């Protein structure tokens, strides 16, 4: 089955590992090691056919790190996550962004930006802000809770497509 190599970056504090382990674990985790980086492995079904997605999710540490190039150099799409209740978070993602342009080279990288914890009402980022963003980068904007679920799925699935149709 094709496999897929995605990357989740952003800030620390944005929710990169919860949206992982709810993606793959199906669990929200709400202490999870901030500096652990690791990778996590799952089957899905997208659009009817089985994928294996293998997906890094960061700790800023490794930030600039041998072996995170190497996983940056061969990941195929990221998710550049910030918080909505966090302008700092959102203020950072060109820094992410450019990383991510330099490794690969490319002005042609399966992207998504990512706005989490959308379930709480707390917001400073404004998805009107968000989405002028995403349009500057020519990316879609997705907005997530790893709490709740609500777009997690989406967010995932759409970079696999990006790097389907990027492949296909
Ligand atoms: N309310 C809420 N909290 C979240 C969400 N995503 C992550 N968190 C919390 O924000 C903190 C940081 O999340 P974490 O996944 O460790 O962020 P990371 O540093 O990007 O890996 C934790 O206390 C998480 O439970 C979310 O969508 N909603
Ligand atoms: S690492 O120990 O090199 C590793 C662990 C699991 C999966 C991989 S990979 O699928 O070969 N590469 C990769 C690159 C970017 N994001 C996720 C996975 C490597
Ligand atoms: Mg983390």
């Amino acid at each position: 089955m094709t496999e897929y190599k995605l990357v989740v970056v952003g800030a620390g504090g944005v929710g990169k590992s919860a949206l992982t382990i709810q993606l793959i674990q199906n669990h929200f985790v709400d202490e999870y090691d901030p500096t652990i980086e690791d990778s996590y492995r799952k089957q899905v079904v997208i659009d009817g056919e089985t994928c294996l997605l293998d997906i890094l999710d960061t700790a800023g540490q490794e930030e600039y790190s041998a072996m995170r190039d190497q996983y940056m150099r061969t990941g195929e799409g990221f998710l550049c996550v910030f918080a909505i209740n966090n302008t700092k978070s959102f203020e950072d993602i060109h820094h992410y962004r450019e990383q991510i342009k330099r490794v690969k080279d490319s002005e042609d990288v399966p992207m998504v930006l990512v706005g989490n914890k959308s379930d709480l009402p707390s917001r400073t980022v404004d998805t009107k802000q968000a989405q002028d963003l995403a349009r500057s980068y020519g990316i879609p904007f997705i907005e997530t809770s790893a709490k709740t679920r609500q777009g997690v799925d989406d967010a995932f699935y759409t970079l696999v497509r990006e790097i389907r149709k990027h492949k296909e």
